[PDB]
């Protein structure tokens, strides 16, 4: 009938590998996913060149045995992936795209790289696997690939402060490997085949099949859309390819006469180890994608059943945000993706929307029905324009807790959603979505607050947050994600140990005492390592922190591991920015001088204030985007991050500080030209097309506004405080939209601006937004009341970082409850 290719145990290839490991006196050592085999009098080098065999699960086996001749008659270390269904994972895109493929990896002594893989690559003869993307090939005849790179985890830090695996030239410069998925030549080593030494050059597209515009592509017949697959890649448990998903397609892209207006035409070819068949609905420029912007919306509600009535034993299975499009009004429908619209007992498994799919596509049977929870979950979407929450690992990621949006409004439907995203009953999809509306529709009806148990609620967020920190604060210095070719910074602020923990300062003795474990962590880490001097991102932020640290738990050691931490040499530092440049710089070093009165830090940030005053005239810049067209660069000339806000931010710190009256000049100079071109961005913030980045403080209109009240205060303008007051207006508007909860680019920061002016004005309205900002937190979180956890950039997980995770909501919640705290890197301490 329909068969299942052989998926190797561990033990097993354990079984092929120990006679001849054990006759070359080799041996076999297991670790992660990879089999290691090492082999005495051989000296692992630390980069070089190396080999990748590709194969699949089905193939492992013989790949392993018919290897082991060349790879033990050479000295060499060598590794296999651990079993089949390792491989199964490792060959899948979902998991690591540049990983596919590299099912064993040899590293031999460089004069013998060249013969072995020659000798590999015959006894290999037509054996297939994926293609390796970011290596080259031996023969297309063979699976034998060959790349240049590391063979020990040597990491270097980049300008975004996170660390990447490295080789290094000779002379000692650090060069960033494995990364691009691309082969990446060393030009002090030839190629060990072709003998050449290329160079990289820059020197939609003309396919041949049909010039036309990574396996996807937009066309347009040569003559008058190309899907492509790879071979082997993501290969089902029944051996079912990426190209037989394809073939799928093409299977109901030719039974599609009925209802064929939505879905295109088909032309199918292929070309050596790959396949390729033949308005992009979900860009919201329309919030509620208006039908005509009346009372009802429910049109095109209808107009999912329209193609829904298609039955001939299609299920999409697939109903996606993004598998939707619409030329003109409601008329012409469209839509372009099938690859699992299969029911037949060659069910694909899908779960492909994190999100969208119901909680019976763990490959149970598929049923139109269940593709109710994917055109509720795309009316969910619809409304908010907003995925729902969904969170690995949530154990209620399907729930009323989407009622917590209750928005509702161009169609007003609610309760029928409610039902079409209900559990298994599935209402019969809301009675079909009563037939189109012809038997009901429901109206929204939102659940009254608790009024004070409001804050039992909020309580319980920390508490819970709290705790989550404290696990992940343990994963950080445990080194559990310490591990690829690129890791995020295990200390800076913006994502590391120093943004928790100065949070974690500010609460309970417990989290103080994990606060204090942090700053010595730090402490050990920075030494005798490379880095760079930003705040956000750099020395700065952690010095400050384990200064804090010192200062608020009286640990004098403390303070005695930040003396020296972030003197850095200025005349090297070129950018002029809060998170990286010599803004931030200048803050920090006197956020430092604050608590420490170490002269040098105030003698810093005068440097950093002089440099700064020097390049006034380059602060006025001609050029302006106040559209997000192309560069938003409202982020990279206004916002608070990488902007004039947060210089302008620095030169009041320094002129508060000093009294300077340069600081005042230029402050005053950059005050102006901020609200100069205010309006426009205030315009564009308040239409329609606008983008949650118009409100993200650190790109956008509420890190401009904490600048600007800051400077209403001290200076004592009052158009300032005006400007911040409009600019919180516009987030206010903006902030149900927003797609993530964080400060950088979520609603923390706005409800941090929100108290803010609270806490300057006194008026108590900011303080009822700032509520509302935490409704919206609380409600787009996950996982269960008392147990809230939050979702952080990838919008599925859950982190620690300040800036980008859990750390940053606790300082907004906190700061709620606690009138006339400072806020965190913007306010000096108490």
């Amino acid at each position: 009938m329909s068969h299942a290719p052989a998926t190797p145990t561990e033990q097993e290839l354990r079984a092929e590998l120990t006679g001849p490991v054990t006759g070359a006196g080799r041996q076999i050592h297991a670790r992660g996913v990879w089999l290691a085999v090492d082999d005495p009098a051989f000296h692992l080098p630390r980069q070089g060149w190396k080999i990748h065999l590709s194969a699949r699960p089905a193939t492992l086996q013989e790949t392993i045995r018919r290897m082991l001749p060349a790879v033990l008659a050479v000295p060499c270390h060598f590794k296999v992936v651990r079993s089949g269904r390792h491989l199964q994972d490792l060959n899948s895109a979902n998991n690591h795209p540049g990983s596919i493929g590299k099912a064993v990896t040899i590293y031999p002594s460089p004069e013998d790289v060249a013969p072995l893989a020659r000798r590999l690559a015959e006894d290999l003869a037509g054996m297939a696997g994926p293609r390796i993307c970011s290596d080259r090939r031996v023969r297309p005849d063979a699976p034998v690939y060959y790349r240049y790179g590391p063979f020990h985890p040597c990491y270097d830090i980049n300008d975004d402060g996170d660390l990447e695996l490295v080789v290094t030239d000779p002379q000692g410069n650090t060069h960033p490997g494995a990364a691009d998925d691309s082969f990446w030549q060393p030009h002090w080593s030839p190629d060990p085949l072709t003998g050449a030494t290329p160079h990289p050059a820059p020197s939609v597209l003309l396919g041949g099949r049909y010039r036309v515009v990574g396996c996807v592509y937009r066309a347009i017949d040569t003559t008058d859309i190309i899907k492509e697959a790879r071979a082997h890649v993501n290969e089902d448990t029944l051996g079912r390819d990426s190209r037989l998903r394809l073939r799928n397609e093409r299977y109901v892209l030719h039974l599609l006469r009925d209802l064929d207006d939505v879905p295109k035409v088909i032309d199918h070819f292929r070309h050596e180890d790959r396949e390729y068949l033949a308005a992009e609905n979900g860009l919201y420029v329309a919030d509620p994608a208006p039908p005509g912007r009346s009372l009802r919306a429910l049109a095109t509600a209808l107009l999912e059943l329209l193609d829904h009535v298609h039955r001939r034993g299609v299920l999409v299975r697939d109903l996606t945000p993004t598998n939707v499009v619409l030329d003109d009004a409601t008329g012409r429908p469209r839509l372009v993706d099938f690859e699992i619209s299969h029911a037949e007992d060659p069910q694909l498994y899908g779960w492909t929307p994190g999100y969208s799919p119901p909680e019976q596509e763990r490959d149970e049977p598929a049923t139109v029905e269940a593709d109710y929870y994917s055109l509720g979950a795309t009316l969910f979407y619809a409304a908010t324009g907003l995925p729902p929450t969904w969170m690995t690992g949530d154990p209620g990621n399907h729930d009323p807790r989407r009622a917590a949006e209750v928005l509702a409004g161009r169609g007003g439907m609610s309760g029928t959603i409610l039902g079409l995203l209900d559990p298994d009953p599935a209402r019969r999809r809301a009675a079909a979505d009563d037939i189109r509306a012809g038997r009901f529709t429901d109206a929204p009806p939102p659940p009254p607050p608790s009024a004070r148990q409001r804050a039992r609620r909020l309580a319980a967020a920390i508490a819970h947050s709290l705790t989550e920190l404290s696990r992940h604060a343990a994963d950080l210095m445990s080194g559990k994600d310490f591990t690829g070719g690129l890791v995020g910074s295990p200390i800076n602020l913006y994502r590391g140990a120093a943004g928790m923990g100065m949070e974690l300062l500010r609460h309970d003795e417990p989290s103080r005492a994990l606060a204090r474990g942090l700053a010595y962590w730090t402490g050990g880490f920075r030494a005798l390592r490379n880095g760079r001097p930003g705040l956000y991102t750099g020395d700065t932020g952690i010095a400050v922190f384990i200064a804090e640290a010192g200062a608020t738990l009286g640990d004098e050691t403390l303070l005695k591991i930040a003396e020296p931490l972030a003197r850095p040499v200025l005349s090297r530092i070129t950018a002029t920015d809060q998170h990286t440049g010599l803004a931030g710089i200048g803050t920090g070093q006197l956020l430092l001088w604050r608590l420490t009165k170490d002269a040098g830090r105030l003698e810093l940030a005068d440097a950093c204030a002089r440099r700064l005053l020097a390049r006034d005239l380059t602060a006025e810049l001609q050029e302006n985007p106040p559209d997000y067209a192309d560069c938003g660069a409202v982020s990279r000339t206004l916002g608070f991050a990488h902007g004039l806000a947060g210089i302008v931010h620095f030169l009041r710190d320094h002129h508060a500080a000093t009294g300077e009256t340069a600081t005042e000049a230029a402050l005053h100079k950059g005050c102006d030209t901020l609200l100069e071109h205010l309006p426009p961005l205030l315009e564009a913030a308040r239409a329609v097309s606008a983008k949650p980045m118009h409100a993200s403080f650190c790109q956008g209109l509420a890190g401009i506004g904490a600048a600007l009240a800051r400077t209403g205060r001290d200076l004592g303008a009052d158009d300032h405080l005006q400007a911040a007051r409009e600019a919180a207006a516009a987030c206010l508007e903006l902030a149900p939209r927003m797609y993530a909860l964080t400060q950088c680019c979520g609603l923390a920061g706005i409800g941090e601006l929100f108290l803010d002016l609270c806490q300057i004005t006194g008026d108590r309205t900011y303080a009822q937004w700032a509520d509302r900002i935490a409704d919206l937190i609380l409600a787009r979180a996950g996982g269960s009341p008392e147990a809230p956890v939050f979702p952080d950039t990838s919008l599925h997980g859950s982190s620690g970082g300040w800036s980008i995770g859990t750390s940053g909501v606790v300082s907004f919640l906190r700061r709620l409850g606690d009138p006339a705290a400072p806020r965190l890197w913007l306010d000096p301490p108490a």
